């Protein structure tokens, strides 16, 4: 059916803009949707990570070089692996801090709208999990509400971060962490009354409120090779061994566990439905708030 | 000279303090500095790098853990392996981004202080060049001149250390030096419309405030899944042309960092080095 990925939202010169053609297969497709967004910093591997959950070989193009590849926001509606009769809606978008793009309003729009399209949002970074992600976590679940204002049980997305090159021993105060209480861990409220133990918590008790589940998965590095330039055309046999393992149970994860993607008031958003989001969401974009 | 570093700059519970101890040291040496300052996300090998300009396989501690180590900015005064008569001056930091910390401000005066000090700054990173480390740059820039009004460049050289580098180094089909790539992400936008405007002027003010630039890539040092025992690790047992690209960018440190120098063209020794940590500390502590 829907053979490789497509273009739903270009991204040219500071506009974002649906594409029809993409809005056009989604109105077609009247199935229920599980649909799963990821964002992170650009050259995360965070495509490849996507090409897993459709369980393909190749799909979401990669790039091998210093330059961003995916622009914009990519979708790829396939047949969800154990639940019948729903699709699963994979959406790939632009890495955040692209310094050719040099364009951080953008930067916050796109991660915007994978928040807001998403029943499940994956936040993907390298080796730790640190603040600065977390400041703009924050700053963009602010923003997802004044979007929602604009236009006008939960339906926010549940939540799960990726650890990606993971290397670093999973240990705090003497104690080992698992991955979960490692994220648990991030956002752990300081327990003063004390003024600035308030501004320290505020954003953490904002995230924590916004996405009703959360996870957290560490990977290995793919390859032991210094260079990542072939990755697309590797079996899992080439691939570091845990690295495989990760991505399966990573995978399972969000077969089992992402929800359907529901509007407010509880119901299932379908293809027509979701194209109705997407247009609603970039028309209130094109206006102008931040 | 001094077998290991020490705490220069403390800081605990949002409060920076020189270490009179260090001070104590640093008073006692009249050799003109050459120093080297290190800032980037925390987690990120930028300890494990400064004790290979120290030609020491330990040092500044490294830390094996997901919790930060480098606490406040640490130094080490050896003998400059170049230049007789020099001493060169490492300062290891604190790293940024601290999610048990969870403080910007604090980041902020650690990474200027960094800036304020150091004859060579050297700015760290995974993988990329991002934006969202050029903008904390000019961000820090500018404080530091803020931090300077309270009380012939003398302006520290700059460089930029890709780690974990793994992508192929090329831009619009046209292969890439380290360099190139730092300038490529410092170049400016032809026209002159508002935005463009906005996107020219952190890179303008980065390329004014930093005289010469330069930018060196280094492999993972390792291929282990694991990083745990670095610190252990002799020349052999680890990536080949880890070796050869430190080996390249300490003999150019060595070679090309000049001796710290005040307005007016002074050159900095350790009562200096000493009172210039007073000086900007003091303003830090002060008000704004
Ligand atoms: N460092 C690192 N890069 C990866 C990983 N997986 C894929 N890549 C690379 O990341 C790039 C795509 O990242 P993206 O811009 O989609 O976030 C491609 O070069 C891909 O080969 C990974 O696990 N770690
Ligand atoms: N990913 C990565 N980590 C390294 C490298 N060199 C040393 N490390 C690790 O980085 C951590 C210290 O980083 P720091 O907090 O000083 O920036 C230690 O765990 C050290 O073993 C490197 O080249 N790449
Ligand atoms: F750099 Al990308 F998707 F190619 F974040
Ligand atoms: F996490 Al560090 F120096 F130990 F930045
Ligand atoms: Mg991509
Ligand atoms: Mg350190």
């Amino acid at each position: 059916h829907m053979t490789g990925p497509m273009c739903l939202i270009e991204n040219t010169n500071g506009r974002l803009m649906a594409n029809p053609e993409a809005l056009k297969i989604l109105s077609a497709i009247t199935q229920p949707m599980v649909v799963v967004a990821i964002v992170g910093l650009y050259r995360t591997g965070k495509s490849y990570l996507m090409n897993k959950l459709a369980g393909k070989k190749k799909g979401f193009s990669l790039g091998s070089t210093v330059q961003s590849h995916t622009k914009g926001i990519w979708m790829w509606c396939v047949p969800h692996p154990k639940k019948p009769g729903h699709i699963l809606v994979l959406l790939d978008t632009e890495g955040l801090g692209d310094v050719e793009k040099g364009d951080n309003q953008n930067d916050s729009w796109i991660f915007a709208l994978a928040v807001l399209l998403s029943s499940t949002f994956v936040y993907n970074s390298i080796g730790t999990i640190n603040q600065q992600a977390m400041d703009q976590l924050y700053y963009v679940t602010e923003l997802t509400h004044r979007i929602r204002s604009k236009s006008s049980v939960s339906f926010f997305p549940d939540f799960v971060w990726t650890l990606r090159d993971f290397s670093l021993d999973l240990e705090a105060d003497g104690q080992p962490l698992t991955p979960d209480e490692y994220l648990t861990y991030s956002l752990k409220l300081k327990k003063g009354t004390s003024q600035k133990d308030e501004t320290f918590n505020l954003p953490r008790l904002c995230i924590r409120k916004f996405f009703p589940k959360k996870k957290c998965f560490v990977f290995d590095r793919p390859v032991h090779r210094r260079k990542l330039a072939q990755l697309e055309k590797l079996q899992d046999e080439e691939l570091d061994p845990e690295f495989v393992q990760q991505v399966a149970d990573f995978c399972s994860y969000i077969f089992s566990n992402s929800k359907t993607k529901t509007l407010s008031g509880g119901i299932q958003v379908n293809g027509p439905r979701l194209e109705s989001l997407v247009l609603t969401y970039v028309n209130a974009i094109s206006s102008g708030d931040l």
